[PDB]
C-alpha cells in the first residue's frame, strides 16, 4: 500500500482492518467507516465527529450516482463571556460531508435503506437481496471441481 | 469559527493532541473532547485529584480488529488508542472535590467542576 | 424520486 | 517491522504477559531493573550473580531526597590456584548503586522498608501503606452519572 | 583500559593476565561460566541469573557425545492486577541452554557428578579417577630426556 509504515500495521490486536489499496471517498474531514460485507445485508457505520445533534444530519441516497450522501454540521463556538477558554484545538472545519461509493458489487439495494444513530455514531443498516450472481463475472463460476477430494 | 478566537494568556500543560474546547461558563471548568464511538462510559475514567485539586481524564476508543462479519477488500478502519488529558486547575481550595460530574452523551464528553 | 432518512432520538443511553 | 502490537509483543517476549505502564524513571548508570507495581507498594528486583555473604549490600532510605539508598558490590574470583588464569572468562559486577526516584506523593514509609534476599535475587518492597497525603487514603472518586446509561 | 570491566579483566593477573582465549561454548542470555581443570576433579560453577525455581532447572549428561547439558527457563514476571508492569528488561531470552565441550581430557566420569543450587549459583563438581592412564594416551608418556650440560 504505502512504502513502509501503514501497510504492515493493518492486522488485529492494535487498530485497523486489512487494507490493501483503496479508492478515494470525497469528504470533508476523514474518519473511517466499517463495512460488514454480507449478501443478506450491508453495514455502513459513519463515526460522526462528536456532534451533539443528530436531527441536523441528513442521510440520503443518490440513485443517480450509486453513492450514500450524508452531510452534517460539526459543533463550533463563538467568542463570548460565558465561553472563555484556556485551550482550543476543536476540529478544523465547521461542516462535515461524506460521499461514499459502495464497493458492494453490481446488485446494490439501498432504496430500502434504514438508519439508526447509536453511541454518537451514525449507523446505517442497508438491506440487500442482491447480488448472489452477476458480479464481476456474469453468473459465478467459483472453484467447485478438482476431479478429486481436493486434488493431489 | 470551528475553534474560536482566543489569545494565549492562559494555558495548561498537556500531552497528546485531540480536539478540545475548554469552556468556563459561570464558575465551573468544563471541557468538550471529541470521543465518539466509545462503547461504555467506563472505558473513560474521569479522575479528580485529591492531592492537587485538579481534573484528570483518560480514555481509549475501542480498536478495530480483523472481523468475521467483514470481508476485507479495501476498506479503511482506524481509532485512537490510549490518551491522557492533563488539565491543571489553579482554582484553589473552595471548590467541591466530591461534586464533579462528567456527562458523556452523543459522543461528546462534557465535564463540570463545581464550584456551586 | 429522492429518498430521505430521518432516524434520530435514542438519547437514553445503552 | 513497526506493528505497535508486535513491538510490545517483542518487549513481552522478554517478560511474557500483558501490558506495561509508566512511572518514575530517573537513574544515572544502568543496572538491572524490574519495576512492578502492586496496590501502591512498588517492587524492585536487581539480579545479582551470587554474592559472598549478605554483608556486601546496604539498604537504607535517603532522608534528604525522598529516595531509596540501595547499594552493593559483588566480589571477583581472584587468586585462583586450582586453575591458572589463562583460559575461561569470568565477569562479576563491581561497585554498583541503585538510586530509586519515587514521585509517589507523601505517605511513603522509610522504616517499614523490607529487603528480602533469596535465590541470588534482591527483592525490594517499598511501602507505601498510604498513597494520598489527604485524610482519605486510596480514594479517587470518579464519574457516577451522565444522565444516560452510557452515552449516545 | 578505560572500561571498569576491562581494567578488572587486566587485574586478573595473578599468575598471568586473563583475556579471552578465542572460543566460548554456545551462550543464550550472556552470563559467564567458570571451569577449574584438574585430573583429580573438574569443578564447574554455572553462574545462574537468579532463578526462583530449583526444581524446574534440569542437569543431564550425555555419555554418548561426552557433553554436559544444563538447561532451564528464566522465570519472568506477570501482569495481573496486583502486578502492574512498568518497565523490566531481565530475561532477554526465556530459554537458556548450556552445552559445554569439556577441556579436561578424555577419561572424565560425569556419572558421579553432584548438583546443588545455593546462593543463586549452580555448583557442579565432577570427581575424577581417570585421567591418569588410558586418557589421551594409553599409559601416559612424559619426556625425561634432559640434562647433558658440559658443553660440546
Amino acid at each position: 500500500y504505502d512504502p513502509r509504515d501503514e501497510t504492515l500495521d493493518d492486522w488485529f490486536d492494535n487498530d485497523l482492518s486489512l487494507f490493501p489499496s483503496g479508492f478515494g471517498f470525497p469528504r470533508s474531514v476523514a474518519v473511517p467507516v466499517d463495512i460488514l460485507d454480507h449478501d443478506n445485508n450491508y453495514e455502513l457505520k459513519v463515526v460522526v465527529p462528536g456532534v451533539k445533534s443528530k436531527k441536523d444530519i441528513d442521510i440520503e441516497y443518490h440513485q443517480n450516482k450509486n453513492q450514500i450522501l450524508v452531510s452534517g454540521e460539526i459543533p463550533s463556538t463563538l467568542n463570548e463571556e460565558s465561553k472563555d477558554k484556556v485551550k482550543v484545538k476543536e476540529s478544523s472545519s465547521g461542516k462535515f460531508k461524506r460521499v461514499i461509493t459502495l464497493p458492494d458489487y453490481p446488485g446494490v439495494d439501498a432504496d430500502n435503506i434504514k438508519a439508526d444513530y447509536a453511541n454518537g455514531v451514525l449507523t446505517l443498516t442497508v438491506p440487500k437481496l442482491k447480488p448472489q450472481k452477476d458480479g464481476k463475472n456474469h453468473v459465478k463460476k467459483i472453484e467447485v471441481s478438482s476431479q478429486e477430494s481436493w486434488g493431489n
